[PDB]
């Protein structure tokens, strides 16, 4: 009874029985409807048939007499960054991320690149798109093609003292997606020496799709920073709004501890602002945001509440453990490339490696990583995982599912908002010990 491609924070779906041109095209019309007053900016990532679902939202949106700014190719975070830049009404990217070959979708925003969400407007399109049985009416304003990147890249540079970098090098790891394009444009206004992996666009995804969360794709960063002795690695999603860092070891560094590092990087050029962080694994980064003279702000998991909490609390930065960064100045947006910037730049200022950066934290609060539950009654399990645990008596709060404190442990347990799946992580005072106990414990209670 519902179009399945409206989640409840972009559209996706399989191509074309989920989404398609003329599906693409309706959702210009009613994206029209819904904005104030404005052109729209529309970008698109590699995949093959992106271009032609840009071109039907365009022409869709024109029919609907709104003016289209075409910003082209580009990341995700380029169709944030132009809508807030070029003073837009709103701005579509063309992208399935991380999906599979057949899939593709889209991520919708409002004036200053403010999310539209299913409770936010992108419900509203999905049930004006499923009953608009109308005519396709005729363009009625202009698409005009802005590929201009300069400010966007002038933007990214800002974040760093460039007199102060070395020439380190790095890893970088496109997964044939879309980031190298911004790589290699930064790279004549950088030092460093960049060791290109799977380096050029490739919508056919001939070295698998972009997803470094897969150990696979994790291991060609990984053997290409110790072949060659680079400081660290990078790779990206294919929209590249999501950043991934490897340790000069080839380590993959756990997300939680880019949150912490990061707030003290920028904290150091921000003195005493709020930094927003989620509630799934806290104690490091409150602990780092604090030592750094800054204040942390707990809020719930998920990026249109992100976004939201630091425009109320006009937080300078905001990071949640699944590897998403979002910085105040860029529009309250994510991005893929400001985070490897500023790590850039503190291993040149501080002369330490990226991994001893990071040890004494991962050592000092311990986590599982987010593990996922598929079971049989989700009310259930995590009823079962909370009465085991009431005879301890822990601090209970609920801002994003249940948290649970229990003095030298935590853990949250929370249903996904995009997936019909349990989320668990859990953390220590610095006791690996208890920490694999207690995730065991929970997790055949889980599964019971
Ligand atoms: O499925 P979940 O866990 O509700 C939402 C997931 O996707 C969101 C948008 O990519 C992220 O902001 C969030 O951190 C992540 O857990
Ligand atoms: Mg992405």
């Amino acid at each position: 009874m519902t179009l399945p491609a409206f989640k409840a924070y972009d559209i996706r779906g399989r191509v074309p029985d989920e989404l398609n041109e003329d599906l693409a095209r309706r959702i210009g019309v009613a994206l029209a409807a819904q904005l104030d007053q404005g052109p729209v900016v529309l970008g698109h990532d590699v995949r093959l048939a992106s271009p032609a679902l840009q071109e039907a939202l365009s022409a869709g949106l024109r029919a609907s007499g709104r003016d289209v700014i075409d910003i082209g190719l580009c990341g995700t975070e380029e169709v944030y960054f132009q809508t807030d830049y070029l003073k837009a009404a709103g701005g579509v990217m063309v992208t399935a991320s991380h999906n599979p070959m057949d899939y593709n979708g889209m991520k919708l925003v409002r004036e200053q690149a403010r999310p539209i969400s299913s409770d936010t407007g992108l419900f509203a399109i999905r049930d004006t798109v499923a009953a608009d049985t109308a005519a396709p009416g005729e363009p009625t304003a202009s698409e005009q093609s802005r590929t201009d990147k300069t400010a966007y890249l002038e933007h990214l540079l800002s974040y760093v003292d460039r007199s102060t970098l070395k020439p380190l090098k790095l890893v970088v790891n496109a997964g044939n997606g879309g980031a190298g394009l911004i790589v290699d444009l930064l790279a004549p206004h950088l030092p460093f020496e960049f060791v290109r992996v799977f380096h050029e666009p490739d919508g056919n995804f001939p070295n698998g799709i972009p997803n470094p969360l897969l150990p696979e794709n994790r291991d060609a960063t990984a053997k290409a920073v110790k072949d060659n002795g680079a400081d660290f690695g990078i790779a990206w999603d294919g929209d590249f709004d999501r950043c991934f860092f490897f340790d000069h070891t080839g380590r993959f560094i756990e997300g939680y501890y880019l949150v912490g590092l990061l707030a003290q990087a920028i904290l150091a050029k921000q003195p005493g602002g709020k930094v927003v962080h989620d509630p799934r694994l806290t104690w490091n980064t409150v602990e780092q945001v604090e030592e750094a003279g800054g204040i942390p702000v707990l809020c719930k998991s998920g990026h249109a509440f992100i976004k939201e909490k630091m425009r109320s609390e006009n937080a300078v930065y905001g990071g949640e453990m699944s590897a998403h960064h979002y910085f105040r100045e860029f529009a309250y947006a994510d991005s893929g490339m400001i985070p490897w910037l500023l790590i850039a730049e503190l291993v040149s200022q501080s002369g330490r490696s990226l991994a001893d950066l990071v040890e004494a934290r991962m050592q000092k609060f311990p986590c599982s990583g987010e593990i996922n539950f598929k079971v049989a009654d989700a009310k259930a399990s995590v009823a079962r995982v909370m009465e085991h645990y009431a005879s301890l008596s822990p601090e209970l709060d609920y801002t994003d599912g249940i948290s649970a404190d229990f003095g030298q442990w935590r853990f949250n347990l929370r249903s996904s908002n995009t997936e019909p799946l349990l989320r668990l992580n859990v953390e220590t005072r610095g006791d690996a010990a208890l920490l694999e106990t207690r995730t065991q414990e929970i997790s055949n209670l889980l599964r019971g």
